[PDB]
């Protein structure tokens, strides 16, 4: 829901070989993670997918923003709050 | 939405090392896959997570039911229609 979403980030430029363990490991230093959701629309060739990371605390979202443009599995990831293009 | 959900299955007993490519490969014979969603609540130790597979055609859901109790990454998976515990 909206409260879980307020504690979540969108992570762009994720590939079809990414695992939840790898993603949690990348964001571990930002704080405790409740849930990792990976959404893939391509399963071979050029990838097409993203993830949501739901943190336990809201302050971890702000912290995680420093990981925008960081290298994850050899690709620069995009990190924004999950509710960015949503009212509030 | 409800129409995407009607073309989707829930897959239980998925672990934090599962990839979308592996999951699509397991269900490939059932028909074309639109999207794989992996949802993990544990990232080490005993796993806790599941997935949704959204097929291109609704008939692929029925076909995929034969994969209930099949071995995926060394574990017996649970396959049910995504809207099972939902009205319709």
């Amino acid at each position: 829901g909206m409260e879980a979403d307020a504690r979540s980030i969108y992570v762009g430029n994720v590939d079809y070989g990414a695992t939840a363990e790898e993603l949690e490991a990348h964001f571990h230093g930002c704080g405790s993670v409740n849930r990792v959701t990976i959404l893939c629309d391509k399963f071979s060739g050029h990838p097409k997918g993203f993830a949501y990371i739901e943190f336990s605390d809201k302050e971890s979202v702000r912290t995680s923003l420093a990981l925008d443009e960081s290298l994850f599995r050899g690709r620069q990831i995009k990190v924004i709050p999950k509710r960015t293009n949503r009212p509030g």
